[PDB]
């Protein structure tokens, strides 16, 4: 229930701050890159969490603004997106001399 | 602030579930188990989690009563608990499928 949602959202946010560690993109990259590794993530999933990793300063954007359709935010990952990431991989890490305890 | 923290929890209590899902196991041994990993973690990190945990059917107990000592929980992974962890372990292999599109 509570567990599952936020461990769930905890992966999506896990990917997002991956997919844009080397590129920044918009949402309609992230969804596509999803979509190359098998992955359907809509929109009212993905935006909140964007919006979310955004208000705790791992994500940023700035508007790219046009004639011919509407604003569009072009995400990047922060220094501060940089760090936290480096910790969580370095913790997936672990949790693999975690996994020969384990078994 | 509260993403780090999520996630931070999130990362613990896939851990525990990593280690008890072979063996059932005291708070103590999960502690000990973390010890031989290089990690330190302490009952004040580790006891609210358990409870989150049990909480939402992951994890069960039973107390082991005694004369010698106070009644013990003897934590063990839940169905529940092992389908979900399931979930989770092929959700980290996919993001290697997503760590070959983010290089
Ligand atoms: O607000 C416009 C939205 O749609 C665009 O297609 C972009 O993919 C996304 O970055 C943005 O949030
Ligand atoms: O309540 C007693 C507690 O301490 C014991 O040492 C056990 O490690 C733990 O499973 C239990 O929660």
């Amino acid at each position: 229930d509570n567990v599952k949602s936020q461990m769930r959202k905890g992966m999506l946010e896990y990917c997002i701050m991956l997919l844009l560690h080397k590129e920044p993109a918009y949402a309609s990259d992230i969804i596509q890159k999803l979509k190359e590794a098998r992955l359907i993530v809509v929109e009212g999933t993905l935006y909140p969490l964007l919006t979310r990793l955004k208000n705790d300063d791992l994500l940023s954007y700035e508007w790219v603004e046009s004639t011919q359709g509407p604003p569009r935010k072009y995400y990047k990952l922060t220094g501060k997106g940089e760090s936290f990431l480096g910790e969580l991989e370095a913790s997936w890490k672990e949790l693999n001399e975690t996994v020969n305890h384990i078994a």
